[PDB]
């Protein structure tokens, strides 16, 4: 119903979700205009579509959100002399100039990243003037990272609200509030990667892929919907999916609010997990569902094998439907396995499928596919094994350690790629380490899954463009169920040249008993990465003695009396020292 679509998601989501949402739209587009432009903008649109909530027959309302939307960014003057070539849209019809508008997005937007305020003053303007703060940094953090779901942003601003009111009354308000703040920011960026890479890779392996990365993952997370209801869901969120990563926040917003409205309306046919959570407003809704638990899966399910290996119409069922019968397998074996990664579930998908194109045209397809489930074991059992051996040397050894072993190994493997590259992947891992490891077995793997597709991806971005190592290349340009494995089975580069010894390589100063903790980690890293470079062939326990021997140099130079040159003087011995041990 509706005479006017504003009028009713003004009083389905509300004033306050209304005028953020508005406030991160025209921010997402119109990022050099300041605050106060966007604040007018989301009033009058707010004035508007109140006098279309007290009446749909009032002038105007019945037009859709993407006209009043585009009429309102052209309502500006200035677009020409800011942006440019944006105003040309203007002159183009609603459907096309919406197109237009979305490819005018800056994507680097080269804007100078956020100057953090001290942190009384940051309690000061939140106890003063709470709105217009969080709104203020919504609106900053919004017109820094188009294309990041709208919603989603609220939530994060809601969460630096309860951080606030946390910590703006601990005893030290700093130690309280910037480890929130960093770990927000963390949750926000790596949230940001997540998005881009879902939405890159559908642009790069196409929607069946993400179609069987939805049954994977739905299935996991409600094991006892029917199949018929998660090809609904799957269907449509791969439309929410597709119109979101296109960067449209109008069809986004209202798709996700639209599909939970769904979600909530068949709970009986989904999951039981959903009741506390339907209750809450709609724009919670869709954002517990998408952090919701998984169901407990039904009680003694039978083996596959009867149905997909025993079976005589095993060629003429797949035959007949390949897409719905792989799909029905790719159901079946996810929801008996929520301890799997999705990558993991679609090696194994395409594993079947790649025997069934196999058996399907030989002599006899029931002898050829009856070992099928065999090749399952290996496919699921190496990554197993590498979350538990790594998760046990994280548990046994630290983040930092954790950080340094994996740097050393993965410096052995592929040499040749930048320090940079490695010190960040290297990093990275070790958090993802220290984010997962955490949980039983049982939930280690799509966590680990979901940040390490993340890290890696940010990997083969580093790589991309500045290529140094044709294997790195090929396990970059692999097909994703083949990136993980690629990676994993990276050898020791034996053909590597040791590095040149560079005098400024291996140069510090007294400033590193200044610089903070992580970058003075940063600098031990790097240092690190330099030093397996300079020597391949050093062994762990020489490359301790010159960890040690720089640790207690900085650290008995750090803490040495008044020496602002025990750097200079004994890091030329340190460096000989350095040549000497690993010759």
């Amino acid at each position: 119903a509706h005479k006017s679509e504003v009028a009713h998601r003004f009083k389905d989501l509300g004033e306050e979700n209304f005028k953020a949402l508005v406030l991160i739209a025209f921010a997402q587009y119109l990022q050099q205009c300041p605050f106060e432009d966007h604040v007018k903008l989301v009033n009058e649109v707010t004035e508007f579509a109140k006098t279309c909530v007290a009446d749909e027959s009032a002038e105007n309302c019945d037009k859709s959100l993407h006209t009043l939307f585009g009429d309102k960014l052209c309502t500006v003057a200035t677009l020409r002399e800011t942006y440019g070539e944006m105003a040309d849209c203007c002159a183009k019809q609603e459907p096309e100039r919406n197109e237009c508008f979305l490819q005018h997005k800056d994507d680097n937007p080269n804007l100078p990243r956020l100057v953090r305020p001290e942190v009384d003053v940051m309690c000061t303007a939140f106890h003063d003037n709470e709105e217009t703060f969080l709104k203020k940094y919504l609106y900053e953090i919004a017109r820094r990272h188009p294309y990041f779901y709208a919603p989603e942003l609220l939530f994060f601003a809601k969460r630096y609200k309860a951080a606030f009111t946390e910590c703006c009354q601990a005893a030290d308000k700093a130690a309280c509030l910037l480890p929130k703040l960093d770990e927000l920011r963390d949750e926000g960026k790596a949230s940001s990667a997540k998005q881009r890479l879902k939405c890159a890779s559908l642009q790069k392996f196409g929607e069946r892929a993400f179609k069987a990365w939805a049954v994977a993952r739905l299935s996991q997370r409600f094991p006892k919907a029917e199949f018929a209801e998660v090809s609904k869901l799957v269907t449509d969120l791969t439309k929410v999916h597709t119109e979101c990563c296109h960067g449209d926040l109008l069809e986004c917003a209202d798709d996700r609010a639209d599909l939970a409205k769904y979600i909530c309306e068949n709970q009986d046919s989904i999951s039981s997990k959903l009741k506390e959570c339907c209750e809450k407003p709609l724009l919670e809704k869709s954002h517990c569902i998408a952090e919701v638990e998984n169901d407990e899966m039904p009680a003694d399910l039978p083996s596959l094998a009867a149905d997909f290996v025993e079976s005589k119409d095993v060629c003429k069922n797949y035959a007949e439907a390949k897409d719905v019968f792989l799909g029905m397998f790719l159901y079946e074996y996810a929801r008996r396995h929520p301890d799997y990664s999705v990558v993991l579930l679609l090696r194994l998908a395409k594993t079947y499928e790649t025997t069934l194109e196999k058996c399907c045209a030989a002599a006899d397809p029931h002898e050829c596919y009856a070992k099928v489930f065999d090749e399952f074991k290996p496919l699921v059992e190496e990554p197993q094994n590498l979350i538990k051996q790594n998760c046990e040397l994280f548990e046994q050894l630290g983040e930092y350690k954790f950080q340094n072993a994996l740097l050393v190994r993965y410096t052995k493997k592929v040499p040749q790629v930048s320090t940079p590259t490695l010190v960040e992947v290297s990093r990275n891992l070790g958090k993802v380490g220290s984010k997962c490891c955490k949980h039983p077995e049982a939930k280690r793997m799509p966590c680990a899954e979901d940040y390490l597709s993340v890290v890696l991806n940010q990997l083969c971005v580093l790589h991309e463009k500045t290529p140094v190592s044709d294997r790195v290349t090929k396990c970059c340009t692999e097909s994703l169920v083949n990136r993980r494995p690629c990676f994993s089975a990276l050898e020791v580069d034996e053909t590597y040249v040791p590095k040149e010894f560079n005098a400024e390589t291996f140069t510090f100063h007294a400033d590193i008993c200044t610089l903070s903790e992580k970058e003075r980690q940063i600098k031990k890293q790097t240092a690190l990465v330099e030093l397996v470079k300079h020597k391949p062939k050093a062994t762990k326990e020489q490359l301790k003695a010159v960890m040690d021997d720089f640790a207690a140099f900085v650290e008995k130079c750090c803490k040495a009396d008044d020496k602002e040159t025990c750097f200079a003087e004994e890091g030329k011995k340190l460096v000989a020292a350095s040549q000497a041990a690993l010759g």
